[PDB]
C-alpha cells in the first residue's frame, strides 16, 4: 500500500515528514483594507515593511462574499522552506478553507515543487476543531513532525513543535480560528459567522485605528519586522532530523531493520531538558473553576520538563503570578526560596527553548 511505502521511500531519501500550519506559523493574514492603502503609498511609514506582502481575492459563501486577503510571509520563509524541504517532505495542514490554502500555496509554492498537492484544509481534514496526525499517517507516526502556533488543536501531541504565533499585523489575530474547539454548526450558520467577522474587520480598520493612536501620541510606526523565529526553528528541525537518523541507523542495524526510531520519543527528550527541576505553582493565571493540570499552559510547561503543583505542601520553585495582591504571592514571598515571576517568564522561556533569567520577570 501507499503508507508503508512512503515510510520506506522517506528513509531512502533520508527525510522525515513535516506538517506545516499556515496562519500565524509561516504567514499572517488580514482583510483590513488599510494594508492596501499603505502598500500603495511609497511615502507611508509602513510601506517599506509591506513591500513583500502579497494579496489575493476570494469569493466566499452562498452569497459569494468577496474579500481581498493581505498575506505577510514570515521573515526568511523562502530560505527556510528550501533548506527544510531537503530534510523533510512538506505538507500543509490548515483550518482555513481549501480555496484559502490553495491561494497561499500559489504564492509560496508557485510550481508546486515544495508541497505538490499535499495540502489539507478545513474542507477535507475531517474536523473544524482539532488536527490529527492520523489524517495523514494513520498507522505510523514515527517520522512526522508538526510545526504549529497552537498546541491545543493538536492536543499537545509529542510530535508537535509549537512555534511563537506570528503577529505582524498588530492587533489582528487568526482570521481562520472562528470555529476552533466548537461543535459543527450548520453550513448556513458557519457562513453567516465568517462573513460577519470579515465584514467587521474591514469596517473597523483596526490597523488604521492603532496607527492613528500612535501618531497622535520609528516608535510611531505601527508595523515592524522583528521576527527571527524561522532561523531558530530551522536549527531545531535540523537537530531532530539528525538525531532521528542516527538513532534509526543504530536501532535498525541492531534489529535487522525490524525496529525503528520515533520522533515522538526523540522530541520529548529534547524538550524536557529545558525546565527540568522546575516545580510551578500558578496564581491568577488559570480561571477560577478551570482544571489546572489539563490547561494548555500546564501541558505546554510539562512538555518542557516542568512539574506543576497546586499548593505549597511541597514548595514550588516558581510562582507564576498574574496579579500581585494574592495570598499565594504573600505566602511565596514570606516562605522565601520561591521565585515569583510574571507569566511572561514561562511563555518566553518555553518559546525560546531556554530558561530565561527570572530576575528579568519580577512582578512589583
Ligand atoms: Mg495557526
Amino acid at each position: 500500500r501507499l503508507e508503508s511505502e512512503n515510510v520506506k521511500r522517506l528513509r531512502q531519501e533520508k527525510r522525515l515528514s513535516l506538517i506545516v500550519d499556515l496562519d500565524q506559523t509561516i504567514i499572517h493574514a488580514t482583510v483590513d483594507p488599510t494594508v492596501g492603502e499603505w502598500m500603495s503609498d511609497p511615502g507611508n511609514v509602513n510601506y517599506d515593511v509591506l513591500r513583500d506582502v502579497r494579496s489575493f481575492n476570494l469569493q466566499e459563501g452562498p452569497s459569494g462574499y468577496t474579500s481581498c486577503y493581505y498575506i505577510k510571509f514570515r521573515p526568511g520563509l523562502a530560505q527556510f522552506l528550501q533548506k527544510i524541504s531537503e530534510l523533510y517532505e512538506l505538507h500543509i495542514y490548515t483550518m482555513g478553507t481549501k480555496a484559502y490554502a490553495k491561494e497561499v500555496a500559489k504564492i509560496i509554492d508557485p510550481t508546486g515543487k515544495l508541497f505538490q498537492d499535499r495540502v489539507l484544509s478545513a474542507d477535507d481534514s475531517g474536523s473544524l476543531a482539532q488536527k490529527s496526525l492520523r489524517r495523514l499517517f494513520p498507522c505510523d507516526t514515527s517520522m512526522v513532525v508538526v510545526i504549529d502556533d497552537r498546541g491545543d488543536v493538536w492536543d499537545w501531541n509529542p510530535n508537535l513543535i509549537k512555534v511563537v504565533p506570528y503577529e505582524f499585523f498588530v492587533g489582528i489575530g487568526d482570521i481562520n480560528s472562528n470555529f476552533l474547539g466548537s461543535n459543527r454548526e450548520a453550513l448556513e450558520e458557519q457562513n453567516k459567522e465568517r462573513v460577519t467577522a470579515l465584514e467587521l474587520q474591514k469596517s473597523e480598520r483596526p490597523l488604521a485605528k492603532q496607527q492613528n493612536a500612535l501618531l497622535e501620541d520609528p516608535s510611531h510606526t505601527l508595523l515592524h519586522n522583528r521576527d527571527h523565529e524561522l532561523e531558530r526553528l530551522e536549527k531545531v528541525l535540523k537537530d531532530i532530523h539528525a538525531v532521528y537518523y542516527e538513532e534509526e541507523n543504530d536501532i535498525s542495524s541492531r534489529s535487522g531493520n525490524h525496529k525503528h526510531a520515533n520522533v515522538g520519543l526523540i522530541i520529548p527528550k529534547m524538550k524536557q531538558k529545558v525546565l527540568k527541576g522546575c516545580r510551578l505553582l500558578f496564581s491568577g493565571v488559570i480561571p477560577l473553576g478551570v482544571d489546572v493540570l489539563s490547561s494548555d499552559i500546564a501541558k505546554w510547561a510539562m512538555s518542557f520538563g516542568a512539574e506543576v503543583v497546586l499548593d505549597f505542601s511541597v514548595p514550588p520553585t516558581h510562582l507564576i503570578a498574574a496579579k500581585i495582591r494574592t495570598e499565594k504571592v504573600k505566602k511565596a514571598v514570606s516562605m522565601g526560596n520561591i521565585k515569583v515571576v510574571k507569566l511572561n517568564w514561562l511563555t518566553e522561556s518555553l518559546s525560546q527553548w531556554k530558561r530565561l533569567p527570572e530576575s528579568d520577570y519580577l512582578l512589583y
